[PDB]
């Protein structure tokens, strides 16, 4: 259940999420596109879900991909900002879950984002400790799908 | 067409947008809900588009409405952050427009948000000057619908 998953966000997990986001969230356009390009490269099977974006291999040059990527980073920003209040984190998570549920994105499918996050984190000197913290946040979303 | 609308965003308009956002965007939950509840109060017909939110009369206490309202404010945060780069502003606005186009929301219907914005701004003491600046930002979105 999403309510139980949200309870997994302990003090130190929230702290690691904030400290890493301070760096990653500094460049939403660059890191956003990096996150999406890595997902498509590591999991080509997911490209089909993004037909609306057009040629995803163009990266930054693709306006729709860039617009999508920047927006994705504001969803993460939203989550980080709601860490203080579990009640608000949950309602924002379920809200965001609806859009993915509508596109028939399962919890297992959503979980594929963990790889790309771990890689982007690593490129900024944030190791496993941080990747695992982010995995916990992603898990909250998975519980709502 | 969206680029042309974005041209109306002059240096003075962008300055008023940023200054007012510094206050309005500081309480996303509070002001986001105030915006939505004012829209419903002044234009009851718009409630027809929000059946998914349920009992919108509960206001802040309604989790779905609260979740939706906080998220709406991050859309504005996104727009405000992209003001200095027309290319990025445009791709984000177009991305956002897709969701409202799919829900058959016309430019005229979308423009009904201008009244609520003016009232929320006035509640924080930002006069007509600021309301006019925000109406121009809204116009960029309308150009995409
Ligand atoms: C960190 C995790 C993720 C975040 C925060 C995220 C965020 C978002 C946001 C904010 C949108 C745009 C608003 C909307 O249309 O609902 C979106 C759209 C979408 N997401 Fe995700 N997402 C994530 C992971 C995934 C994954 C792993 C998949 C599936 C492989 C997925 C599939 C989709 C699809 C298909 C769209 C529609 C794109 C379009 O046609 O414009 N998302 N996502
Ligand atoms: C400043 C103006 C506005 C902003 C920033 C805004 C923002 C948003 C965002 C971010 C979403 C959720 C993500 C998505 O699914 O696309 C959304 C959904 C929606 N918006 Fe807007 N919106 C605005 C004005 C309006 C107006 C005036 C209407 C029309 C009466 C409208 C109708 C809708 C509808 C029907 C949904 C889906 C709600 C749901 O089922 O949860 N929006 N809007």
């Amino acid at each position: 259940s999403v309510y139980d998953a949200a309870a997994q966000l302990t003090a130190d997990v929230k702290k690691d999420l904030r400290d890493s986001w301070k760096v990653i969230g500094s460049d939403k356009k660059g890191n956003g596109v990096a996150l999406m390009t890595t997902l498509f490269a590591d999991n080509q099977e997911t490209i089909g879900y993004f037909k609306r974006l057009g040629d995803v291999s163009q990266g930054m040059a693709n306006d729709k991909l860039r617009g999508h990527s920047i927006t994705l980073m504001y969803a993460l920003q939203n989550f980080i900002d709601q860490l203080d209040n579990p009640d608000d984190l949950v309602c924002v998570v379920e809200k965001f879950a609806v859009n993915h549920i509508t596109r028939k994105i399962s919890a297992a499918e959503f979980g594929k984002i963990n790889g790309p996050i771990k890689k982007v984190l690593a490129s900024k000197n944030f190791g496993d400790k941080y990747a695992n913290a982010w995995a916990k946040l992603v898990a909250v979303v998975q519980a709502a799908l």
